[PDB]
């Protein structure tokens, strides 16, 4: 829904508080390096102009696009050419391409401090100015995660203030805040990863890909809903996601608020779980609906074969209404199977598609696809088998050893990838074992597939920035729903030529001794990646042996009276024993 004067329309619809937040988020994601108070000045300016348009729409500029108003306001700043050399040229053009320049200049790995929460500090800041405190959270998160879902960011910022309203009056503040903050952080990072993937899917694969994921996903949430209604909500949600992924943040939030009201209006025909969401204020209500659990499979549904294998008009429908037919298949399969990962359901519908494209060209099509459902079942078996093998490994070795196995796997599959990225990604992938291996059957397939999709998407995002591996290129571009199976099926990349051991290639030193154990591990895991890059054909055993000798070497030297001496002296011995082990 567009008005002639969009600034007024969205300020009217959103209220000042949320309008300002979204403006601040917008400024923070387009210009991730600029100071807080710079953006804050621009937000206040925009709010005033918003007000004048609400009072009088005929007044000059009020009919401007929001892109125009936002971008002009960003291009107030005199020199940030120094900060954005590649993007200082953005202010040199206009809509719609000035916006597209901003968009392409978002940094997925900004050079920004992992900020340590400091309780006394943050509590003081809360007291001085809690509005500034809320805004600061928006700016710090939005600048680090420039595709963060803007209306959920407001939700999290209200929750963050909530933690401080509670905790900063307690006798012990650290003990109060900290566990709430680490808990919230994990949810925030999860949200950031989900939205990064939604935007990546829109960007690389078209909104149709997101549309498909959401038909499957919503059919599991709202299985008693009819297909008309699931389609109407997916259309609306897809528009919201596309808005937020394109920086149309005020539209994004206004449209998500309307959808929330639509869903709560129809709660009786969607899910009984919505009762818990539907009396909440707007951001909370949207959050709660977005997080809703899967509903019970409705009773007495027909066999799938009726509409998709028996009916004489199968090939007719595929032909004359392809996307509605395949959407229908996704809804009907999804509503019958909440224990299916959404990615598995999308793979079933892809193979069903391929089966008709093949069969509907035959003299007797039904003879050809009669058994399609019988055949689909391997798409369920394959992941269940992979889950069972990998949780066994996790169970026998724990998270660290599991991350080590994964480092070994991914360095073999993509040895061209930067050592920090192989380590970051491998570590992330290993956490699926803690997250998911102890879940029951109802939930273990969705937990693993969802979580692995998020992490492989991070890899794809990093790989797109500087392409190095032909195989990773393949798995990241071939097909979104086959991404995970693609990465799982990559083998050791023999195209890669190791660069030899020069002698003393990677050297541990005394500064390692004083690091927190997490950091010590990462140093060892980096050592491991580097070993594999020199000896890309090393066996599992040889890698186990060298890693044990690494662990022994650091433990021993960090215990020495003279630590650096130990390193310098015992270094060569380790090099020699290693060389003789890798022969
Ligand atoms: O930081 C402030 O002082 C501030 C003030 C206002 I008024 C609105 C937002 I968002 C802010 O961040
Ligand atoms: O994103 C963070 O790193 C983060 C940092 C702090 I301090 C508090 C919360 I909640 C966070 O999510
Ligand atoms: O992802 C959302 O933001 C979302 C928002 C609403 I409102 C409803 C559903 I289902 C969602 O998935
Ligand atoms: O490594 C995999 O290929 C893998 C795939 C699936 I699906 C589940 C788990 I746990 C895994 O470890
Ligand atoms: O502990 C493991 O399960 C493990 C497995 C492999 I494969 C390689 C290394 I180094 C390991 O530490
Ligand atoms: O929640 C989503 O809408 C979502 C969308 C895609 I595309 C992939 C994953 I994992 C998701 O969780």
């Amino acid at each position: 829904d567009t008005h002639k004067s969009e600034i007024a329309h969205r300020f009217n619809d959103l209220g000042e508080e949320n309008f300002q937040g979204l403006v601040l988020i917008a400024f923070s994601q387009y210009l991730q390096q600029c100071p807080f108070d710079e953006h804050v000045k621009l937000v206040k300016e925009l709010t005033e102009f918003a007000k004048t348009c609400v009072a009088d729409e005929s007044h000059a500029g009020c009919d401007k696009s929001l892109h125009t108003l936002f971008g002009d306001e960003l291009c107030k700043v005199a020199t940030l050419r120094e900060t954005y050399g590649d993007m200082a040229d953005c202010c040199e053009k206009q809509e719609p391409e000035r916006n597209e320049c901003f968009l392409k200049h978002k940094d997925d790995s900004p050079d920004l401090p992992k900020l340590k929460p400091e309780p006394d500090t943050l509590c003081a800041e809360f007291k001085a100015d809690e509005k500034k405190f809320w805004g600061k959270y928006l700016y710090e998160v939005a600048r680090r995660h420039p595709y963060f879902y803007a209306p959920e960011l407001l939700y999290y910022a209200n929750k963050y203030n909530g933690v401080f309203q509670e905790c900063c009056q307690a006798e012990d503040k650290g003990a109060c805040l900290l566990p709430k903050i680490e808990t919230m952080r994990e949810k925030v990072l999860a949200s950031s990863a989900r939205q990064r993937l939604r935007c990546a899917s829109i960007q690389k694969f078209g909104e149709r890909a997101l549309k498909a994921w959401s038909v499957a996903r919503l059919s599991q949430k709202f299985p008693k809903a009819d297909f008309t209604d699931v389609t109407k909500i997916v259309t609306d949600l897809t528009k919201v996601h596309k808005e937020c992924c394109h920086g149309d943040l005020l539209e994004c939030a206004d449209d998500r608020a309307d959808l929330a009201k639509y869903i709560c209006d129809h709660q009786d025909t969607l899910s009984s779980k919505l009762k818990e969401c539907c009396d909440k204020p707007v951001l909370e209500k949207s959050h709660c609906i977005a997080e809703i659990d899967k509903d019970a499979v409705p009773e007495n549904l027909p066999p799938l074969t009726a509409d998709f294998a028996e009916d004489k008009e199968v090939c007719k429908n595929y032909q004359e209404a392809k996307d509605v037919f395949l959407g229908s298949f996704l809804y009907e399969y999804s509503r019958r199977h909440p224990e299916y990962a959404v990615s598995v359901l999308l793979r079933l519908a892809k193979e069903y598609e391929a089966t008709l494209e093949d069969c509907c060209a035959k003299e007797d099509p039904h003879a050809c696809y009669a058994t399609v459902f019988d055949k689909l079942k391997h798409l369920v078996d394959e992941p269940q088998n992979l889950i069972k093998k990998n949780c066994e490994l996790f169970e026998k070795h724990g998270e660290y050893g599991f991350q080590n196995a994964l480092i070994v796997r991914y360095t073999r599959k993509a040895p061209q990838v930067s050592t920090p990225t192989l380590v970051e990604i491998s570590r992330s992938l290993g956490k699926v074992g803690t997250k998911c291996c102890a879940k029951p059957e109802s939930e273990r397939m969705p937990c693993t597939e969802d979580y692995l999709s998020l992490i492989l998407n991070r890899l794809c995002v990093l790989h797109e920035k500087t392409p190095v591996s032909e195989k990773v290129t393949k798995c990241c571009t071939e097909s979104l729903v086959n991404r995970r199976p693609c990465f799982s099926d990559l083998t050791l990349d023999e195209t890669y030529v190791p660069k030899p051991f020069d002698g003393e290639s990677f050297t541990f030193h005394a500064d390692i001794c004083t690091l927190p154990d997490t950091e010590k591990q990462i140093k060892k895991q980096t050592a491991l990646v580097e070993l594999l890059k020199h000896k890309p054909k090393a066996t599992d055993e040889q890698l186990k042996t060298v890693m044990e000798n690494f662990v022994a070497f650091v433990d021993k030297c960090c215990a020495a009276d003279d630590k650096e001496g130990c390193f310098l002296l015992e270094g060569p011995k380790l090099v020699a024993s290693t060389q003789a082990a890798l022969a």
